[PDB]
Protein backbone atom coordinates (compact mmCIF):
# COMPACT_ATOMS: atom_id res chain seq x y z
CA UNK A 1 0.00 0.00 0.00
CA UNK A 2 0.78 3.37 -1.38
CA UNK A 3 2.25 3.20 -4.10
CA UNK A 4 2.07 5.69 -7.42
CA UNK A 5 4.45 0.36 -8.90
CA UNK A 6 6.61 2.37 -7.35
CA UNK A 7 5.90 2.95 -3.31
CA UNK A 8 5.25 6.49 -2.17
CA UNK A 9 8.79 6.21 -0.19
CA UNK A 10 10.54 6.86 -3.05
CA UNK A 11 9.21 9.14 -4.35
CA UNK A 12 9.65 11.11 -1.44
CA UNK A 13 13.29 9.99 -1.33
CA UNK A 14 13.83 12.00 -4.92
CA UNK A 15 12.05 15.05 -3.95
CA UNK A 16 14.26 15.76 -1.09
CA UNK A 17 17.24 14.75 -3.37
CA UNK A 18 16.02 17.41 -5.57
CA UNK A 19 15.23 19.91 -2.91
CA UNK A 20 18.86 19.26 -1.47
CA UNK A 21 20.48 20.11 -4.84
CA UNK A 22 18.87 23.44 -4.67
CA UNK A 23 20.16 24.59 -1.33
CA UNK A 24 24.06 25.52 -2.48
CA UNK A 25 25.03 26.87 1.18
CA UNK A 26 21.07 28.34 1.83
CA UNK A 27 20.10 27.35 5.48
CA UNK A 28 17.06 25.67 6.00
CA UNK A 29 15.55 25.16 9.40
CA UNK A 30 11.69 23.53 9.16
CA UNK A 31 12.34 20.83 7.15
CA UNK A 32 10.18 18.62 9.14
CA UNK A 33 7.32 21.12 8.71
CA UNK A 34 8.01 21.67 5.16
CA UNK A 35 7.71 18.10 4.89
CA UNK A 36 4.83 17.78 6.48
CA UNK A 37 2.67 20.47 5.29
CA UNK A 38 3.14 18.81 1.90
CA UNK A 39 2.03 15.46 2.79
CA UNK A 40 -1.11 16.31 5.69
CA UNK A 41 -3.02 18.23 3.46
CA UNK A 42 -3.34 16.13 0.42
CA UNK A 43 -4.02 13.03 3.26
CA UNK A 44 -6.89 15.34 4.59
CA UNK A 45 -8.43 16.45 1.12
CA UNK A 46 -8.62 13.09 0.46
CA UNK A 47 -9.89 11.55 3.39
CA UNK A 48 -12.57 14.43 3.33
CA UNK A 49 -13.32 14.00 -0.20
CA UNK A 50 -13.51 10.15 0.43
CA UNK A 51 -16.36 10.61 3.88
CA UNK A 52 -17.70 13.44 1.72
CA UNK A 53 -17.18 15.73 4.35
CA UNK A 54 -18.09 13.51 7.30
CA UNK A 55 -15.50 14.82 10.08
CA UNK A 56 -16.16 11.32 12.77
CA UNK A 57 -15.53 9.00 9.53
CA UNK A 58 -12.73 10.87 8.43
CA UNK A 59 -11.24 10.39 11.84
CA UNK A 60 -11.88 6.96 12.59
CA UNK A 61 -10.14 5.95 9.21
CA UNK A 62 -6.93 8.18 10.08
CA UNK A 63 -6.96 6.42 13.48
CA UNK A 64 -7.12 10.31 14.87
CA UNK A 65 -9.49 11.55 17.25
CA UNK A 66 -12.02 13.90 15.61
CA UNK A 67 -10.80 17.36 17.67
CA UNK A 68 -7.15 16.27 16.19
CA UNK A 69 -8.60 16.10 12.85
CA UNK A 70 -10.43 19.65 13.23
CA UNK A 71 -6.96 21.07 14.73
CA UNK A 72 -5.15 19.62 11.57
CA UNK A 73 -7.96 21.10 8.73
CA UNK A 74 -7.90 24.86 11.28
CA UNK A 75 -4.21 24.75 11.06
CA UNK A 76 -4.45 24.32 6.58
CA UNK A 77 -7.12 26.82 6.75
CA UNK A 78 -9.28 24.02 5.15
CA UNK A 79 -11.98 25.47 7.47
CA UNK B 1 8.66 23.53 -2.64
CA UNK B 2 8.96 19.58 -3.11
CA UNK B 3 9.33 18.12 -6.44
CA UNK B 4 9.83 15.04 -8.06
CA UNK B 5 5.21 17.25 -10.03
CA UNK B 6 5.16 18.66 -6.53
CA UNK B 7 5.69 15.51 -4.07
CA UNK B 8 2.15 16.36 -2.91
CA UNK B 9 0.07 15.13 -6.27
CA UNK B 10 2.14 12.10 -5.41
CA UNK B 11 0.80 11.96 -2.56
CA UNK B 12 -2.63 12.36 -3.82
CA UNK B 13 -2.21 9.30 -6.35
CA UNK B 14 -0.83 7.10 -3.97
CA UNK B 15 -4.07 7.61 -1.64
CA UNK B 16 -6.47 7.24 -4.95
CA UNK B 17 -4.75 4.00 -5.58
CA UNK B 18 -5.04 3.33 -2.04
CA UNK B 19 -8.54 3.88 -1.60
CA UNK B 20 -9.90 1.98 -5.00
CA UNK B 21 -8.23 -1.30 -3.19
CA UNK B 22 -10.34 -0.43 -0.48
CA UNK B 23 -13.82 -2.63 -1.23
CA UNK B 24 -15.81 -2.33 1.82
CA UNK B 25 -12.45 -2.95 3.59
CA UNK B 26 -11.83 -1.31 7.02
CA UNK B 27 -8.97 1.21 7.50
CA UNK B 28 -8.09 2.61 11.51
CA UNK B 29 -4.88 4.08 10.86
CA UNK B 30 -4.04 5.51 7.73
CA UNK B 31 -2.84 8.82 9.71
CA UNK B 32 0.56 6.46 10.96
CA UNK B 33 0.37 4.48 7.31
CA UNK B 34 0.92 7.78 5.54
CA UNK B 35 3.49 8.96 7.74
CA UNK B 36 5.62 6.35 8.50
CA UNK B 37 5.89 6.10 4.73
CA UNK B 38 6.99 9.32 4.49
CA UNK B 39 9.03 10.34 7.30
CA UNK B 40 11.53 6.99 6.99
CA UNK B 41 12.74 8.50 3.53
CA UNK B 42 12.81 12.12 5.27
CA UNK B 43 15.27 10.89 8.17
CA UNK B 44 17.11 8.55 5.60
CA UNK B 45 18.06 11.63 3.09
CA UNK B 46 18.71 14.06 6.29
CA UNK B 47 21.17 11.95 7.72
CA UNK B 48 22.96 11.68 4.51
CA UNK B 49 23.00 14.96 3.77
CA UNK B 50 24.65 16.00 7.19
CA UNK B 51 26.54 13.15 7.39
CA UNK B 52 25.23 11.27 10.29
CA UNK B 53 25.45 14.66 12.20
CA UNK B 54 22.42 14.21 14.52
CA UNK B 55 22.36 17.72 15.95
CA UNK B 56 22.93 19.03 12.33
CA UNK B 57 20.12 17.14 11.21
CA UNK B 58 17.98 18.17 13.90
CA UNK B 59 18.46 21.72 13.44
CA UNK B 60 17.73 21.42 9.69
CA UNK B 61 14.34 19.32 10.30
CA UNK B 62 13.55 22.18 12.73
CA UNK B 63 13.21 19.85 15.62
CA UNK B 64 15.62 18.94 18.93
CA UNK B 65 17.80 16.28 19.04
CA UNK B 66 15.50 14.27 21.20
CA UNK B 67 12.79 14.00 18.71
CA UNK B 68 14.93 13.29 16.12
CA UNK B 69 16.35 10.50 18.41
CA UNK B 70 12.65 9.17 18.97
CA UNK B 71 11.97 9.05 15.75
CA UNK B 72 15.31 7.21 14.19
CA UNK B 73 14.34 4.32 17.19
CA UNK B 74 10.72 4.60 15.79
CA UNK B 75 12.11 3.07 12.52
CA UNK B 76 14.42 1.17 13.86
CA UNK B 77 17.42 3.35 12.29
CA UNK B 78 18.95 3.86 15.71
Amino acid sequence: VLTVQKPLRDSVKQALKNYFAQLNGQDVNDLYELVLAEVEQPLLDMVMQYTRGNQTRAALMMGINRGTLRKKLKKYGMN
